């Protein structure tokens, strides 16, 4: 724990810094055939803001310097309390998906995305 | 509290679509793999550890019964402002360029939230 606090603090480090570039990689390239379209460079990066993931998002046009578009959150922690979850009571919006062997379904794969960047979200909307 | 009525069924959507998202390309990747108990394990665990999941379950349908399954952290966090300066996480950015042909067009510029990782450092600091 406090033996390993350094190493593992360098890992969540180098998670969140690939987990923003992969996002900025995807977003590159999801812009590039629409970059002359201001609405679907527009709709291209509110898709990806919208997650939660993303304290920021910034397009910037290279020859002018001057923003495009950008989007921003609060960049802290937001601590929601326990009582506005079941108060708000968001349902788990599950996903799954199944796995065959030759042409007989062997196995259901059930994923539930985690709430917490919602929640977020909803308190912050709540509080104001 | 229907003001937020909106509100709610978008995030809704997204997390159902993320799930499903991830549901289907980790179906995906199992099925070469689905008589190796152990490398079903290991590709289960990698897209959980990499992500942001509450859970994610394989049953065996031939059984009914679950064959591995990973599970979250709650789905708020208490983690106290004192850890989170104790822990003092600079901003994790990334960007990319657009081009058009060999010319250069646009930069994106993304910073990830890091409560996720707080609250994960935090969980662990509980032991």
């Amino acid at each position: 724990f406090m033996v390993s606090l350094e190493s593992s603090r360098t890992q969540y480090v180098n998670q969140l810094r690939s987990h923003a570039q992969d996002a900025a990689t995807a977003l590159a390239l999801s812009l590039t055939p629409n970059i002359d379209d201001p609405a679907m460079v527009e709709l291209l990066v509110s898709s990806i803001f919208d997650s939660g993931y993303y304290s920021s998002i910034r397009v910037v046009d290279l020859k002018t310097d001057q923003t495009i578009v950008e989007r921003n959150g609060i960049p802290a922690v937001t601590n929601v309390p326990d009582w506005f979850v079941k108060l708000i009571g968001l349902e788990p919006a599950g996903g799954d998906a199944l796995v065959s062997r030759g042409w007989e379904q062997a196995a259901r794969v059930e994923v539930v995305s985690h709430p917490m960047f919602a929640l977020a979200k909803l308190w912050q909307s709540a509080l104001g």
